[PDB]
């Protein structure tokens, strides 16, 4: 089992993460963002890892140091489960439905970082939660795990549907690159 | 070592503010606006002055008449530090990059108040700060200044990482005006 | 094991190739067109085949008349390897990210010979290999195999990264289509 | 005296770096691509650096893996000298004319790597070097060092004069980033 | 002290000039041309230069062949103080904001002359001086001195502001350009 | 007779020029650009001057600084024979057509250097030349001869006959600017 954590103390957030890639989809997430929270959720039940987040900071000014920090050490964890990466598909390719919504992730994991972002939310705000966090999300947890990830949207009106089918599908094609390869 | 200090007390706001030139960058902000004094922060780091600010005021109408008379206090703080102006370099320029936001700062102290600002700020609220209150602080901070100040946006498309770039750059340029020139 | 060679003899090429559907990767390509010998390298590498080419022609002249000869040549062998194709999936879909570029590509060998391409190749020469010849190597190849081929590109700048992505996503697609159905 | 090195041996290229960050100026640069010799020279003299490369690789085919390996190992050359980067200025600002070009560089040492690329280069050829490459080289480095650096073209028509203008601002921003800082 | 000096006579004009590169900001500037006389002094000021022009001519033509021939001698002498230009910087750039004016300068001494000029100067007249003549004064100063000009203009509504800024900006990054090289 | 020599040694080429006004026709030239010697002896055939240039340099990066430096050298042979210019014609005009080509020429020995450069050259490279130094061998020359030159192109399809009427048209202008003028 390949088993990733991180632990990052600055003046502004603490944050503990745990990935396992070999896990049946639990979630433990507890920030002070509870809208990423649920999405963190969608992760681990489709795409069955483990995830286990904890998180404060300062929240009274923004959610934006906060957001930056967890994706961040989700990155790192990553890379460190990931080992020498033999033996894996190394690619993955989804698309996902919700209701009108229609997002296609297409992802490598190669060492060499990447983001092609394409993704049209109409409001500014879904609850308490920026909107303008959801790219400023996906950048970094690239910067730090080394994959190339493009992402895009072909349908999708409500702004709740297009994030979380976003993650449905990067959930999932984040699975099918991490298996092992059968060879012949 | 120069220091400027200013107390104003109105029916809507208690203000006082203290600035040294000659500092280390001792940060002691508290205002009834959160986001304000994670930017005012930033320009006693990057700018090496030492800044306090206690103010109370009506929040619970709106942050605009706590806002406006903050910057008002410090334009007239930063007068009197000043003096006579002898002896100093007059002249600040600095372009600060963060991420994908590059804004450029152009000022000089020469007692005729002017303001150019040329910021697109892509959303309203960044987090409970209304976004219309930057072009209101630097206004207000030049009136009682007597400074010439030039704000320009080369690209940018986050509204945490663009403001916040905006003071960083102010910051040094300042630092830079204010300096002893050394002759030949 | 289904094994496929062909030899040609003509006034302008002598071109011999053997490819291995059931392979494990080796790949010995020596032609005259250096850049081809790259692009036939990763056909073997991401496909899992075998494959051997051994041309030699007047590249005094151009590239055009070897680059033509190598693409009819592989055509008939993949023909021959096939078979009946019973018990097939016969067809394959992939799409594969190489940092900027990402191309898409659809298949189905069916005996009905179509091309469609829909690249856009920003350059003219790559190193010394002309671009007009990536859509003369891919026409020859579905005349002679007699499938269905579609190509699209999504997104991508560089010249090397658009082709090399092209052919990593036609090797998985390949792959895909000639593996054993497992029924129910 | 802060010195880096670093030494990759792949499939396609052997490559060795070292850098000196406090230097005179020496240059001993030999690849396989004389015009990016010619290019890394410049930072030497501009930059006051000392910048030592030799490289080989599969030329034969394109000059795209030489020229991306000795950009990478640069950049994880420059960001082992760099230590913890304490007491530097880590902003650097410059502005190069040659003739009727005139190019501006902006860069921050962050850990954060991020490239703004704006150059209009006219033709496809400037000796035997492909200009495609001059973004792939800028790309890499700033993904091993951690960088934020944006490039902005304001005038120029001849090819040799703009990218030689290029790397002359960057040597000289890259060393005002560098130099410590004299405090008060 | 590197001091230059000029002494020209023709058929139109009697011209001496005399440029002390190192000094303390002495202007002592008299031609038929007010206007002129009063931009000279800002150089001397802003530089810290050593200015001295003499020159009589018939104005009751026009004031073209004066402009013309003031300017040529400025450049000589400016060459002849320079020498062999070892151990100096070689590069200048400056900002300078005048009110609503801003008007960027980029300078090189390298030998081969190029103006680049780009302002927008509404009114035709400002005082009894040609507006026409600014360019014109430009051109034929780098003709002569052999270097590399370029001039921007970012803002500006005022003719007096626009002019005098353009002055202010040329003399400090003329200045930074003449000092001498720290090294290491 | 006239006779202008030069002697330049660089870091990268070394040249040695020697130019005759009035002279026969002969040409002698063996520089690394056998192109731009096709072009030279077509300045001693219709302009009835003897042209000697000897030049090495490192072409092996580009024909950049060769070009460069045998354009300077012979602008500055050609303003140390012409002396004191007195008793010549200073003036020169021609138009000279080549198939379907039309190109003028007008010049003007003044002492003030200027190039008005008006032509459209369809293709990159004419053989292993760059059709880019056409512009920059003619605006070298005239920086270093002082010279007022305007090129025109009226018609013209063959990149080979616009360039070599060109050559054409600017010799026998220079041809008749330095003829004696007979007077009455
Ligand atoms: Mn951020
Ligand atoms: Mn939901
Ligand atoms: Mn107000
Ligand atoms: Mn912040
Ligand atoms: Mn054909
Ligand atoms: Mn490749
Ligand atoms: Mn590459
Ligand atoms: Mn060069
Ligand atoms: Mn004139
Ligand atoms: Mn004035
Ligand atoms: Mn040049
Ligand atoms: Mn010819």
């Amino acid at each position: 089992a390949r088993i990733g954590e991180m632990k990052r103390v600055t003046k502004e957030t603490n944050v503990s993460v745990k990935i396992n890639l070999d896990g049946t989809g639990v979630a433990d997430n507890s920030s002070g963002i509870p809208f990423l929270d649920h999405m963190l959720d969608q992760l681990a039940s489709h795409g069955l890892f483990d995830v286990h987040v904890k998180a404060t900071g300062d929240t009274h000014i923004d959610d934006h140091h906060t957001n930056e920090d967890v994706a961040l050490a989700i990155g790192t964890a990553l890379l460190q489960a990931l080992g020498d990466r033999k033996g894996i598909n190394r690619f993955g390719n989804f698309s996902a439905p919700l209701d009108e919504a229609l997002v296609h992730v297409s992802l490598d994991l190669s060492g060499r970082p990447h983001l092609g972002y394409d993704l049209n939310i109409p409001t500014q705000r879904v609850g308490k939660y920026d909107t303008q966090l959801v790219e400023h999300f996906f950048q970094s947890l690239v910067n730090t795990s080394g994959m190339t990830l493009h992402i895009r949207q072909f349908s999708g009106t409500n702004s709740h549907h297009i994030i979380e089918a976003t993650f449905k599908a990067f959930a999932r094609a984040l699975r099918q690159a991490t298996e092992y390869d059968t060879r012949r």
